């Protein structure tokens, strides 16, 4: 049983880390695409292919293990459970997290990054209705 | 600027929530797939472009407001920067954080994973020397 464990713990933080490595290239790619280099835009996506398999492996070795989502410690075994899960990221994103960091950068004189936290809030609540439609759909027949 | 505020933190962690939102849709998409709904599989699919596009608009403000990567601490400001971090997260990687988590993985009775941390410990280390050799252009 994996529960408990430090193996647990690392195979959370290890998928953190590769879900961040694949933005992080992809968005490294796009500078690169813009500059005129397509070797290493190429290399940058190429490896983001392999930090997807990384995340996926690490999610796979939870699922089987019976862990829970990295992001919102719910389970994923079953398809009805993962969009639960989601709906559940969504929800606190939407009702606190972002309304939470827009209030803050208005606080501290960024209202730009406010505005953004402030769009970001307005389409994880629509995320969310989204998720919820499904698993209506999904518990329903 | 935004180094020192609270703001900064905040970009970093929206920046984390994002990126792994977008990782676990795409996977909660091959289940989908799997089990014939194509629909909310495409759904799913459509949803994680969003998380990437929210992804890279915190890059975008972490970057222009002077801050550095949420993963290596690193600045990002130009692509040869940006090599650079993707370099210093990869040596981390390989160096120490999945040969260490392989020996806790063995030392906890958990050798299938162990060996999963000691493949990906391989992998980063020739992801690392690959990003060196374009550092040089
Ligand atoms: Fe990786
Ligand atoms: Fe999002
Ligand atoms: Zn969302
Ligand atoms: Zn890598």
């Amino acid at each position: 049983d994996l529960k408990g464990t430090k193996t647990a713990e690392n195979l959370k933080q290890g998928f953190i880390g590769e879900s961040m490595a694949n933005r992080r290239y992809l968005y490294f790619a796009k500078r690169a695409d813009e500059e005129g280099y397509p070797e290493i835009a190429g290399l940058l996506r190429s490896i983001a292919e392999g930090e997807t398999a990384h995340a996926f492996g690490h999610l796979d070795f939870i699922r089987q293990g019976g862990l829970t989502d990295p992001a919102t410690d719910k389970p994923i075994g079953t398809l009805e459970q993962m969009i639960e899960s989601a709906i559940a990221g969504e929800t606190y994103e939407w009702t606190q997290m972002y309304p939470g960091f827009a209030k803050v950068a208005r606080e501290e004189g960024f209202p730009e990054v406010a505005e953004w936290f402030e769009t970001l809030a307005r389409a994880e609540k629509s995320h969310a209705e989204k998720f919820q439609n499904v698993l209506k759909q999904l518990k329903g027949g």
